[PDB]
């Protein structure tokens, strides 16, 4: 059995990572070593024992990464690196992994020597998830994309941030709320109020999150306009898909929502050709086991396509489906996905059971 060592197991998407193994008794199919930066198991820094490891798997950190891979490949390790964090995403040297959607260039690059795995993450992998079947069929000329992005893709702290400040809106309010009579512009004034006090904890975000939105995400990319996260649809998606030469395009807004840890996502996209509205349901839902099409009937939409419903499965859902005013070869789609599971820690945990089989 392979030995592979893990980094970061204890933060939040390396929990999920160990909560997902253990459910698919995945441990049972290699000889886990752990780390840890702590000086209170292995150092994750000491360069010597990682390096008699056949797999390191890291959830740590682009900081972490950025300081022992290189240190490590220089001692002549010849093992395979799996990393979550988004640091080695475009280098030459590594290839962005989700299975079910691009198996294809996994196998090539193993087959030619690629020793490096990033994950695919957050909105791309979950779009390409949902839509998967689409690109696939090479029917995508360009997506236009709007998105309502959770908490859990900025972190731990942020999510409990969104929580604090739902708490403290209604707390603003509690009472008023209890009678019926009361007046609602007057529970307004008092919740608005309170988000816009110096004591309103808005810190990991810089802005109030709970009830309302934050459209920018990222750092700003000078030569587009864009954030890093608008950037990434362009890049990674492309990547993924292995079309980095001739890429697809692939833009728009990314909004962070009040959303614990499912990103939903609205698309405009324009089809190369005109099919049937039937035909695309089924290219669709053909793509992989966990894509779900969900009728464009209003019950069934409130039930199925929602956050509510997908947090902590692997369900991908995609509904909202019907051509668009502009056109037959427009469509429209809207698609949730649970961010630490495709969006992160499932990614990693599929290249691995790959890497030890």
């Amino acid at each position: 059995m392979k030995n592979v060592g893990f980094i970061g197991w204890r933060g939040m998407v390396g929990s999920v990572l160990m909560d997902r193994m253990s459910q698919e008794n995945d441990f049972e199919n290699l000889n886990p070593v752990f780390f840890t930066t702590s000086q209170a198991l292995k150092s994750a820094f000491d360069i010597e024992e990682l390096k008699k490891l056949d797999i390191i798997v890291t959830c740590q950190g682009g900081d972490y990464t950025n300081e022992v891979y290189p240190k490590l490949k220089a001692t002549g390790w010849d093992g395979y690196w799996v990393d979550a964090a988004s640091a080695l995403l475009m280098k030459d040297d590594a290839i962005i992994v989700l299975d079910p959607v691009n198996q294809h260039v996994i196998s090539e690059g193993l087959k030619k020597g690629i020793k490096t795995f990033v994950g695919g993450n957050c909105t791309v992998s979950l779009m390409l998830m949902a839509i998967g079947g689409l690109f696939e069929k090479d029917l995508v000329e360009w997506i236009s994309v709007a998105t309502y992005q959770a908490a859990s893709g900025a972190g731990a702290k942020n999510m409990r941030e969104l929580l604090s400040q739902m708490g403290l809106l209604e707390q603003a309010v509690s009472s008023e709320l209890k009678d019926p009579a009361s007046s609602i512009l007057d529970i307004e004034r008092k919740v608005t109020a309170k988000m816009r006090a110096d004591n309103f904890p808005t810190d990991n975000f810089g802005a109030a999150l709970g009830g309302s939105l934050i459209p920018w995400i990222d750092k700003l990319l000078p030569e587009t306009g864009q954030t890093k996260e608008e950037w990434k649809g362009y890049a990674e998606t492309n990547k993924i898909l292995g079309l980095s030469d001739n890429p697809i395009p692939v833009d728009g807004l990314c909004v962070r929502i009040g959303a614990l840890r499912c990103h939903s996502q609205a698309f405009t996209i324009k089809l190369k050709k005109d099919l049937p509205l039937e035909e695309i349901e089924q290219i669709i839902a053909s793509h992989n086991e966990w894509v779900k099409v969900i009728p464009n009937d209003k019950e069934i939409t409130l039930r199925e396509l929602t956050p509510a419903k997908v947090t902590g499965t692997l369900s991908v859902p995609v509904g909202r489906l019907r051509k668009l005013a502009m056109g037959p070869e427009y469509l429209a789609a809207f698609t949730v996905g649970d961010q630490l599971l495709w969006g992160a820690a499932e990614p990693v945990r599929r290249i691995l059971k790959q890497l030890v089989a």
